[PDB]
């Protein structure tokens, strides 16, 4: 059988909040090494690549390989019952027609067992390679979000430029447009970070704010976010759940 | 003259926000043993029964008996428009055709002084006797209000079934079923209560989310709720209001 | 050119979220004393008086007279960008086509860039001359919102009597009608400020809350709201924005 453990259940619920709106038909591949999930929206522009580790779960036990066609609409309906410091635990069989959703508070009172019905998937599964890129931009999560929410107001693309001295999102829209430029001041604080980047050499493309705005959904998982991109190849956007894995976020330039 | 004065004008507030989701009209029996409200809805299938005692009143005040047949989305309208620490005060005449509302701060700087038309009701009367239950559940109100709401994206009715070790929860729908088990684990913490029963027999009904979520509008009211149910008879929901009287909701088992 | 700097850019904020719900097209009067905008509604009813001096300004510096007709929900939208401890700059050139907005965060990491496009008007100039009031009630700006608020749900208009005791905010509509009278009792406490008046002779006049409640938008701006009212004339609703000007509001009487 199929079961997973996991104290910190505010994570899966923060992990399935975080792909509805992207997506609401995946395959969720489970093994010894942990839980996957690669999937991609209808329009084929954006993919996710969710992984949570065996060795982040309190009680990881799996006999054969699992790949389960999971509703994420439905899932996150059910997901939304479980509370933060609630201990979640998923429980499938071998032979799994359905996925067990066991909700439990901390003192053991009160105990939910709910049943999600699986559903069979047309799925066309998607191999990545890993590839050095140009550029890697390190920014708070909350940064990250603020700059795409505002330049959405502008317009309906975002421009991305990199360089050494730093970087800079640009849109233009219908009441003008508007320049966000990301340096690295020199002051005197304490843990606020800024933006770190490895720049080998310089890109600048284009993406679209939509897809960014859905890739924002997964602020509450990490405290800040990679986005790593280089000419003529999708741009990733990765939040790094701590001490589980990491959720990635792919997307093509624009034309 | 009738003349109620009230310093917790907060209580009254959350009164009327759980009133005037289930019905919107009602008559307000007034004598000299406090404030009375008996009321059914639309289909005929909850009752609601207010209490309020004139021993928890700051100034009581009642000459004759008096019944008053108030618009309760209307008096709600007004009732917002008061503070959490405003003193309300109600004023009716021995032949009333209408109700004063007065709305007085604390230091008395800012005195509002309401007026609201009262209505004819061809109002139908409905005499509940004293019955000794099957069951008694005891929990918080912030607990029950959770489980009816997680439910109620589950299926459209809830299965409650009682015991001796403890309470479960059932609902089934669309994307599935859930179940949750309320029992009572030994720990050790502080005030955090959990479900005491008082099971002379096990009983198992089942009863509409829809009108339970209703009741559940009752939760600012009182720290905790108690559910009295019976074999063919209706489900009882209580909020007692603290020295003051309670607020019970009747509600008729499905099928 | 016109280049000025606001170190609290929280001010330009509550400004704007002041005017865009009661007028969308307005004229930015622009010299060396300040700025300035003077601007009607639709209908002719109201109008809006700002004014923002030189030396409340962090850095002002403006060559010669300018006149920007600049678009308020447009502007709302930009202006919406800029964080509340984020120095926001203005910065328009002599022949300004468009218009600059520099949002700067404190540690300048973040730097935003804005460019907005401006608009010909047929504007039609008002010049209110300086009159002495009968009545000019102070009261704390939460204080007047509220009870804009609560008559609203009342009637369409408020009858607004003043005397020597106090004011007195009278609706009548369709659930009944309320009253509320602002005396200055005596209390023993701190900084809560009551309601006083320099009454010379005693009005009551009626006004629609449907602009009242526009004129409530900047009540962020201000701690307390002067009303200034005389029988025949237009009502003023002033918020000072303390330390940089005033935000007065003029409403003309019914019938």
């Amino acid at each position: 059988m199929f079961e997973a453990r996991l104290v910190q259940g505010s994570i899966l619920k923060k992990v399935l909040e975080a792909l509805k709106d992207l997506i609401n038909e995946a395959c969720w591949d489970i093994s010894s090494s942990g839980v996957n999930l690669q999937s991609m929206d209808s329009s084929h522009v954006s993919l996710v690549q969710l992984t949570l580790r065996s060795e982040g779960f309190d009680t990881y036990r799996c006999d054969r390989n699992l790949a389960m066609g999971v509703n994420l609409t439905s899932m996150s309906k059910i997901l939304k019952c479980a509370g933060n410091e609630d201990i979640i635990t998923l429980r499938a069989e071998d032979n799994a027609d359905t996925l067990a959703l066991v909700f439990e508070a901390p003192n053991q009172e009160k105990v939910s067992d709910y049943e999600m019905k699986l559903m069979d998937l047309d799925v066309e599964q998607l191999g990545i390679p890993e590839q050095e890129y140009s550029c890697v931009v390190k920014m708070p999560s909350g940064e990250f979000a603020r700059i795409c929410r505002d330049l959405s107001h502008i317009g309906d693309a975002v421009v991305i430029s990199c360089a050494k001295d730093g970087v800079k999102f640009s849109a233009s829209g219908e009441l003008g447009n508007g320049n966000i430029k990301l340096s690295q001041t020199s002051n005197v604080d304490k843990e606020e970070e800024a933006v770190t980047i490895e720049m080998n050499e310089p890109v600048q493309l284009t993406f679209a704010l939509r897809y960014l705005n859905f890739f924002t959904k997964a602020t509450p998982l990490s405290s800040t976010v990679t986005l790593s991109m280089s000419a003529d190849v999708p741009l990733v956007v990765e939040y790094k759940i701590a001490d589980m894995g990491h959720l990635k976020y792919y997307l093509a330039p624009k034309i």
